[PDB]
């Protein structure tokens, strides 16, 4: 504490999520974010256990701020499964596959995290947290299947899925853009 | 190489799953097996690899030869899966709720897997890996509750699940015992 003037690691190997996370904190001001690639372990948890396991390892790394993020997409039914396994259902079911796992359930509903992790790069100082969380509803697919498993999401609220919605609209309602507005909400503190 | 006259350490909380596996090693000879209790991180990844980063952090911290041991449940209808996110899918679904989870798939074949890493602690010399593999169905839970998601598995060549399987019969059929036999038919060399 604090950060301002200091160059934050954001671990991601794609410099347009990198872009997305400057432009939607907003100008607001003097934290220095950088991207770096680095390799770190998946680990097996609950969801802010997994972001804090992960968020310490970049931090013995790097020794210096660093932001990592994930995504986990929650049906009730599953208890919040798949959850942070997310990736492995997706690759071998597909979108069409995670919506048969709840063949059995009447409960369809489900929601979408998003949690980011930040350390100062003092490891006496706590990881500290941001979510941001979408409720809504599993279904059979629809839109474009290259979104991940986003045409299986249909939101609260809304008749498209993920896959269908416009980028504006689905902006709005993001998993990812909730907890970026956490992210904020802190900034300055 | 090689480990005979070294003291292996075996990762286990249970004297009794050591005990284990020092009886069935058989008497042949001299490689003295110890039970220390690490807390190794737990990994997402495919079955092997998840053993590997398992076996390597846990020669780090000892340095010096070491064994590990995961088990999956895989259902073929999952592409594998849960495999080795069984123990998260188990809490949250119970033995009932693992046999649920199939309802959309005509599939209930799956196969136990249990696989054990070792190194000798040279980093330089890789893990080296033994499995054992027992291929059966998952069905509506028989027999105690208490033994994990044994009763939802029924191994090919029986009409009981392991729950309901005396343990004699289920030693027989063990994707445990397998892996073990492995480790012998290495040992020597």
């Amino acid at each position: 504490a604090s950060l301002v003037g200091k160059k934050i690691v954001f671990v991601t190997g794609n410099a347009k999520k990198l872009e997305e996370v400057v432009q939607i904190l907003g100008d607001k001001f003097t934290c220095t974010l950088v991207a770096q690639k680095i390799d770190l372990p998946e680990y097996q948890g609950e969801p802010d256990e997994i972001s804090i396991q992960k968020c310490q390892e970049a931090v013995r790394q790097v020794q210096g701020p660093v932001l990592v993020e994930d995504t986990c997409l929650c049906f009730n039914a599953l208890g919040g499964l798949p959850g942070p396994y997310i990736k492995w259902f997706l690759e071998k079911l597909k979108p069409e596959g995670l919506h048969q796992l709840l063949a059995g359930f009447e409960d369809k509903s489900a929601y979408a995290l998003c949690t980011f992790a930040l350390s100062t790069g003092d490891p006496s100082q706590p990881v500290r947290l941001f979510r941001g969380r979408t409720s809504g509803r599993i279904v059979a697919p629809r839109g474009c299947q290259d979104f991940g498993w986003d045409p299986c999401f249909q939101p609260d609220g809304y008749e498209q899925t993920y896959a269908e919605m416009p980028k504006a609209e689905k902006n709005a309602v993001s998993h990812r853009f909730r907890a970026l507005l956490e992210l904020q909400e802190y900034f300055g503190s």
